[PDB]
């Protein structure tokens, strides 16, 4: 509360570390369904169903232009990519399995890093 603060966690490296995690996700071999925005003109249903589209390139742009206030808002967008994936894809499909794999991969990196 006012004039009563927890000891200050060092956040100076957060930007750099999130960029690193994002790079490892971009270079993962199962990253391909998530590298670019879903084409809303060529994928019937997606625009109406998925209220907040998100992909790694959009995250990269937001990260690089100072649009994440903190590392929690970064993690939310990453998770949004995989939540979107589950909403639109069968678990038993290549894309559906890609999403499950990448989420696991992300969350481990996330815990190990912070
Ligand atoms: O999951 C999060 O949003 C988050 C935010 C700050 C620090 C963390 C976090 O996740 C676990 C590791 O340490
Ligand atoms: O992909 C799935 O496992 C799944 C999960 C919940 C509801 C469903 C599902 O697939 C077919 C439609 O209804």
């Amino acid at each position: 509360s006012m004039s009563v603060k927890k000891p200050k966690r060092d956040d100076s490296k957060d930007l750099a570390l999130c960029s690193m995690i994002l790079t490892e996700m971009e270079t993962h071999e199962d990253a391909w369904p998530f590298l670019l925005p879903v084409n809303l003109k060529l994928v019937p249903g997606y625009k109406k169903v998925i209220k907040k589209p998100m992909d790694f390139s959009t995250i990269r742009e937001k990260l690089s232009s100072g649009q994440y206030p903190n590392l929690e808002t970064f993690a939310l967008d990453v998770r949004l990519v995989f939540d979107n994936c589950e909403t639109f894809n069968e678990d038993d499909s290549d894309i559906g399995r890609a999403g499950h794999n990448m989420r696991k991969y992300f969350e481990k990196k996330w815990t190990d890093t912070f």
